[PDB]
């Protein structure tokens, strides 16, 4: 039952990008055999065999991990003529680490039920540095017994597994954390922009904010990087802004007013428009440029 | 000219509330003689003038621009009682305009005014772990160092006059919008069916919430909004920041949204901690 | 080719609510034979059965999910229409749902016009709707008798998808127009202005739209009988914000308005979306 | 008592810019004698006598009308030995048409009481085209008997006098109306921007929006001008954004949450930063440039 390497050695990835490839390396170290599918056929890992379709990927894996950008990519690869779900055996596990909507999560869970496949919604908190060090925090929705089955996989890629509740709970908890992260950055960029506009020395201001208790450790790391103009993508603007769009849609469906998060989303739209592929913290540089002019 | 206890033993306070009384206690331990004036009435003095006449250094801790003007200016105000060459230290959270007015007025009296607001609330004042954010001349900041060292753990020299007031506004914005962001995000999670205890405990484990805001979240788990920084003062600070950002023509939509949420917070409970917005949002969702 | 009563007398509706019924009254007067399907309950049992006995299909459903439920599959409307026929979608749905339906119609040889309308139940009563239509010029001309009977003006917005997009533009203006007015009134009341003075004064200024002045007059009397319910206005705002995020366009005023309309929907989903005026009055009155 | 041209022919202006000079022409037509003071000594009407100080203006005028940009300009010319109040005679009327804060309004009313001068806060709704046609709406605070005294002056410059309440009521009603105007424009600019970003033809879209009932007559006029790129200053961004700052300060003092107005203010800050002196409707062009990227 437990998906240890002896019981279920073959883990197939649907999607194999910045996070998934780093996850795969820790799973390979833990004793699993890794394979992957991507629409392009390329991936950052040359030694990982590539399968031609999602169906072919699923037909030769014991467990499937999904790590795709959005609802549309998830639907493109799980359903249809060559979709992954129909390639899985009854009683097997699908682990979705993608950041997708509650609706996409419910659709996949239901489709899994029809095929006899248990789908865990297990998005992660942490970016590429945390993927590198296997210090991700797994946010998982599903039955306790199914989370237990996946324990060795979660343990290999992360430092902590939070059982958020039944199916859908992991996806919702991820949306919560994404909103905190996105609005924390827009808040910081706007506050820095006011300080600079009001004449504060840039080097003094960036170093002073490293000393205050009201900024998170994640955002202090972004602020230090931004002092250096370093926006190499850990979490690109295109993905952060998509997560903000998903959160605002979910909050509207629940009829919860979230004006701070809604404002932050618009700032991250501007960030994405100006540079989709650099780190989402580049809004700091955007705001600096506004006040320079 | 350094303002050590042996050189300037008498520190007189204009305003003596939660923060100031805690600062005054730490300056007493450091060896200064504390006096104070408050509108309501440590030895107390009946007027700002009387307070400044019997003090070597004056420290101001008043709520807003209006209180600052009422106690600094005029024949019974603090400046009229001060002597050329002395220092006034304003720790109040006031506008850049009020700061510039007081600096210029101080100059006419031969008094150097340091704008030295602080980061940290009553727990930080209790433990003298405040961060002092001070604007002024390098040598005047040095004159005040023993006072700043008694009440805090770090003095940040932010620049010339007005730089401390501006840096406090920056930090206020981060603090206020950090709270409104957290309240809204928790509200979504609860509205989407997440178990309350699970959600509060999970958020204590993530790296994207500040230590300050994680403390607020733990208190909110218990419905505890006893004031450390009351909604009326946080919302006032947000009003000041948004006024200054408008005068500088800097678009700050996240801070503007947070300000409106803190207006609602103040309306519903002006005196409980500003983190009570967490409760306000829980009640909306419920 | 033209869908006159002579050439295409039978118009079948998918959905038949507040606007679709009023739409049908005018098409009846124009000489068409009206039939309809709704999931509740001349009424036909399925969308398939509806389409089989209609010459033109008009769709008026609340959201993307309802559109997909009734459009697709063996019991869906498309499975029952003939190549060369035309489906007119007047529903307020997403650009994504619009594109999906257009492509599905192509596979069946069916042209899908996205023709949402501007105007509410009073304009549907008087055939005063403005039709906002995307499609080929020749397909739009085919539908002209139908658009002329239900409305006063047909705007050809561009190719397929252009009507859906133009509707989203107009929905943003309508929604944020109301939230702006509700907050401005709220500030006025909180600052002590007489309520009847204030409502009457705003009726006389040139910066409020005729639509919003009619809402303001109704709100003066506390009348929020639904013409456009909060649940549907807030859904339209959700769609617009999703579309604006997909296009990466920053729209802070529209995003703020959406959050106020989420509160409005939560407090009263079925009253007119203008009830936010009352919601804000109650915030100010405590 | 009634301030008709017969009883009180002389009207002196403190400030004489775009609005005040147009008011002056209609008062001249109604049979008043016009004089003015500006700090610069010049005005768009070269046929009107200029006075060197506010004090000198008030000494030779029966009623004084004030039309200055902001609180700071108001205090500079009302107070002190050279100010207008020092030159007015007990029992005369001061009519302030400036858009200033409720605090500045209360200060000037109390100061006028000390001098025996009743101050009416009478800002106006309407811009330069309405001033040209005397279609202004006067929003006046004060006692009904003092409003009645000023009726012939209000009638010559406007089409409707709204008695908003006691002192301070006109200033507050002007703030209400300014917020509707400002956020009406930012709403329209953002909605147009979405439409353009989604591929709608520019000419089609501007013309289509002229046909819908959810845009005000004022903003329809701005939309037509914006199609033409015409942002000649009727109401410059620097003054609109100042008015929004005043409204958001007042709303914060009243603890009233106004998120749509707050969002609009930030958009008008960007507008002012990019072009302070063009019409405030230039945000439409700003947003078009953002989507052109
Ligand atoms: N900091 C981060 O980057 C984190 C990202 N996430 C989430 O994890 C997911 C993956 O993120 P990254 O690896 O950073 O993205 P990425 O852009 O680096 O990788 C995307 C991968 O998915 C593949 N892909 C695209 N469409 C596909 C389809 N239809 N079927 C299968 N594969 C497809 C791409 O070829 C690529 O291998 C996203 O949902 C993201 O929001 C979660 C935690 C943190
Ligand atoms: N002021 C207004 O009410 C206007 C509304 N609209 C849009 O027109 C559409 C309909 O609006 P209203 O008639 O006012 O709404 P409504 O709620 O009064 O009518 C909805 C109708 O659709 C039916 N329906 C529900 N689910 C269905 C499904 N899965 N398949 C088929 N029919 C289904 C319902 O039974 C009902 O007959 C919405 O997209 C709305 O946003 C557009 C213009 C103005
Ligand atoms: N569309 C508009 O332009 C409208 C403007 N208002 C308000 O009316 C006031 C004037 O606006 P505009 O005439 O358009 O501006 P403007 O800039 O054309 O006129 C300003 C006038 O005041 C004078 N001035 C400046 N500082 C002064 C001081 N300290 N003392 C005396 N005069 C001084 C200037 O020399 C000039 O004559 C402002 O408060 C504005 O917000 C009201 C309604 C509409």
């Amino acid at each position: 039952q437990i998906l240890s390497p002896e019981n279920a050695p073959r883990i197939g990835f649907i999607g194999f990008g910045a996070m998934a490839s780093r996850m795969g390396d820790h799973l390979k170290t833990a004793g699993y055999t890794i394979s992957a599918y991507t629409p392009s056929g390329r991936s950052p890992s040359p030694s990982v065999p590539m399968l031609p379709t999602p169906l072919a990927l699923a037909k030769q894996a014991d467990t499937v991990v999904v790590c795709v950008p959005d609802d549309e990519a998830l639907a493109a690869s799980m359903y249809g003529e060559n979709g992954a779900l129909a390639g899985m055996t009854k009683g097997s596990l699908l682990i979705n680490t993608s950041s997708v909507s509650p609706e996409a999560t419910a659709t996949l869970y239901e489709a899994g039920q029809k095929h006899g496949v248990v789908v865990l919604d297990a998005p992660v908190s942490g970016s590429t540095p945390e993927a590198d060090s296997a210090s991700l925090v797994i946010l998982v929705g599903g039955d306790k017994d199914d989370v237990a089955r996946a324990a060795p996989i979660f343990d290999a890629i992360g430092k902590l597994t939070i059982h958020a509740g039944p199916t859908g709970s992991g996806a919702r908890l991820k949306l919560v954390i994404n909103g905190i992260m996105g609005a924390g950055l827009t808040t910081l960029a706007e506050s820095v922009a006011y300080g600079l506009s009001a004449g504060l020395d840039r080097s003094m201001l960036f170093d002073a904010l490293d000393q205050v208790a009201v900024i998170s450790p994640h955002h202090k790391r972004k602020l230090k990087a931004a002092k250096d103009g370093n926006f190499a993508p850990q979490f690109p603007a295109r993905l952060m802004q998509k997560d903000m769009r998903l959160l605002l849609d979910a909050a509207a469906r629940e009829a919860v007013p979230v004006p701070t998060l809604a404002a932050a989303t618009q700032q991250l739209s501007l960030t994405r428009r100006l540079s989709p592929n650099e780190d989402y913290s580049s809004l700091i540089r955007v705001m600096e440029k506004i006040v320079a002019n």
